[PDB]
């Protein structure tokens, strides 16, 4: 079973195994009022581990970055911010203070400066325009276009037909839409059909929040976002 967020007390951060060489983190965040738990991704690439987002801020970032060398024991050593909110570039700082060199496209970079967010130091070149993709050692960096925000970025990990989506993607216990503060409503569902052609064989898709599921995922999506645009 998958962590839940009533079992995560604040500061403490959960793995979960989805494939060979392929987890997941998991922490939580409270946000006036209530809790909301994130998904990070951490791939094996031989004897090194790639991170997929931070465990959304600082401390939550010190905690995941012990848990790895507890249950994994392997160095985290590049890091990959899929897009400019605190719960991707939170604990960009602790990570690049521990030994990862910290990633975001140019694009990220410059929302995040203005945000005034922690700002990955390298860039990533070639995902300017969708649906634009490069390789990043075990993954594929790719470029929907603008959906929860105008950088949104996506993963998939071939090896495992892993899949991960970020908060561009809601679970189905999402029925209602979040902070679309910074979403292009108008280009969402186009953004996500590119995922949808791009990736046909994943087996496995994670959001940026909550539970996994199947590509079906993506279809829940569009439905909520469509159904907001009529709000
Ligand atoms: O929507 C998001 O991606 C998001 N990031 C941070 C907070 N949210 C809202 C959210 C998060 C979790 C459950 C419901 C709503
Ligand atoms: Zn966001
Ligand atoms: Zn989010
Ligand atoms: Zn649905």
């Amino acid at each position: 079973e998958y962590p839940t967020v009533s079992e995560i007390p604040v500061g403490e951060v959960r793995l979960y195994q989805i494939a060979d060489g392929v987890w997941s983190h998991i922490a939580t965040q409270s946000f006036d009022g209530a809790v909301y738990p994130s998904n990070g991704l951490i791939v094996r690439d031989g004897d090194e581990l790639l991170l997929i987002d931070t465990a959304w801020g600082a401390k939550n970032t010190a905690a995941l970055l012990a848990e790895i060398e507890k249950q994994i024991g392997l160095p985290v050593t590049r890091a990959v911010s899929t897009h400019f909110h605190d719960d991707r570039v939170g604990g960009v700082d602790v990570l690049r203070a521990a030994g990862v060199a910290t990633y975001a496209s140019p694009s990220t970079r410059r929302l995040a400066e203005v945000e005034g967010n922690e700002i990955p130091t390298h860039s990533l070149e070639g995902l300017s325009s969708s649906g634009d993709a490069v390789r990043f050692g075990p993954v594929e960096l790719f470029y929907p276009g603008a959906a929860h925000s105008t950088d949104n970025l996506v993963v998939y990990v071939p090896s495992a037909s892993v899949l991960y989506g970020g908060c561009a993607i809601y679970e189905l216990s999402r029925t209602s839409a979040g902070n679309v503060a910074d979403a292009d409503l108008a280009e969402w569902p186009t953004s996500i059909e590119r995922i949808q052609q791009h990736y046909p064989e994943a087996q496995f898709v994670i959001p940026g929040h909550g539970l996994p599921g199947g590509l079906d995922l993506l279809k829940h999506t569009t439905n909520v976002v469509k159904a907001h645009t009529n709000r």
